[PDB]
């Protein structure tokens, strides 16, 4: 949560409650006061702490604050090999959240706009030279791509490969608007 | 009937919806003629066909109304591209590299001409086919 006493302890119980609502019926029929009731507090509290609804659950759901973090880091070192990195770091963290069926049933009622947004800024600096901007949003689609079609759409077979093969693979694609 | 079909979106109501979308068969058409000749190139090739039906496409309002109006048509368009190019990556894990590009060419229509992703949604042709181009031809010759 942060700072103030109690305050973690609140946030915390506030997105515990958005999970179990928004997995039950979808960001629609999920209303800031069912969350509020389930959490203990009540709406004006979660607009304090929170903002909108889609601020919520976006927090709740873990992936947007998960991708920054994880391509973020893989985004530092070398040109050379950046392209896997980062499609490593990417996937790591769709599996970590595929483990979760909370998560993943929040994911599959649903993001991509927000997605998109997150990994042209955690990819900042990394595409130079011409038409720079293009080339990042064009690494931001394919990664997107490949989450909704491994994850979401269950395309085969790239469903059902190995991690390691998919980040090699998909890597060569992702080095290649680097390079470029 | 594609007509009020249009205006209102044999078989059923879905294959209604298929052929009066259009789409289906024009990516078909498209990706089968740029598939034919060399590999250099093609990842740019098959790039440009793919934009050159979603730019007819996008420029009908109705057809874009029936767009923007999911699922079953990125999986009937991801079945389109992996039998249309099925047959030019040869190399070791082929399956999965066709499924990334049929991937990489749904998420580039996806993010241009239904989501609006800045700068992609206005960037030129040409310049879109160069870049993207380049990414394809990774995945078939890799």
């Amino acid at each position: 949560g942060g700072r103030r006493p109690g305050e973690t302890r609140t946030r915390e119980a506030i997105l515990t409650a958005a999970r179990v609502c928004f997995a039950e019926r979808g960001f629609d029929a999920t209303s800031l006061r069912r969350i509020a009731e389930t959490a203990g507090v009540d709406q004006s509290l979660v607009h304090h702490f929170y903002g909108t609804k889609e601020n919520l659950f976006l927090q709740a759901l873990e992936l947007p604050g998960k991708i920054e973090e994880a391509i973020t880091a893989a985004a530092q070192g070398g040109l050379d090999g950046i392209g896997e990195r980062v499609v490593r770091a990417h996937l790591s963290v769709w599996d970590d959240v595929s483990s979760r069926p909370a998560l993943m049933t929040m994911v599959r009622s649903a993001l991509r706009e927000t997605a998109t947004g997150i990994l042209a800024r955690a990819l900042g600096g990394v595409i130079t030279g011409e038409d720079a901007m293009l080339r990042t949003s064009m690494v931001a689609t394919q990664l997107v791509g490949l989450a909704m079609m491994r994850y979401v759409a269950h395309l085969e077979p790239l469903a059902s490969a190995d991690t390691d093969t998919v980040a090699r693979h998909y890597g060569r694609a992702v080095q290649a608007i680097v390079t470029d």
